[PDB]
DNA sequence: CTGCAGGGTTTTTGTTCCAGTCTGTAGCACTGTGTAAGACAGGCCAGATC
């Protein structure tokens, strides 16, 4: 399973994926490389959906830190 | 059937370099913890004594 192997390794697996990626950015988007996986990995999850990820996939991008917030972070130091 | 050599096969695993972008340590000049009375030699004076 790819999840054994290195970054590295997986060179020659995901080309076409990024070819589709690519040519998709340009119509609709423009350059937008987060949504497009992020919408689908988020929904995707939820095809055989057990809520434990959810709670984990819903706050790792905006809201609020993934992991604690920087300002956070510098009022727990000062 | 087996044995091993050596053919191809995919898929690591990494192969060269230049824009970058990011991360982690090096260089700078300097800190703070070292924290008290006691020994000794000389000058002298005051009270005792003949």
């Amino acid at each position: 399973h790819l999840l054994s192997l290195t970054r590295r390794a997986q060179k020659h697996r995901l080309r076409d994926l990024k070819n589709q990626v690519k040519t998709f950015a340009e119509k609709e988007e423009g350059g937008d490389v987060k949504s497009v996986c992020l919408t689908l990995f988020l929904l995707a999850l939820r095809a055989g959906n057990e809520h434990k990820q959810a709670d984990e996939l819903e706050a790792m991008m905006q809201g609020r830190g993934f992991g604690l917030h920087p300002a956070v972070c510098l009022a727990i130091r000062v």
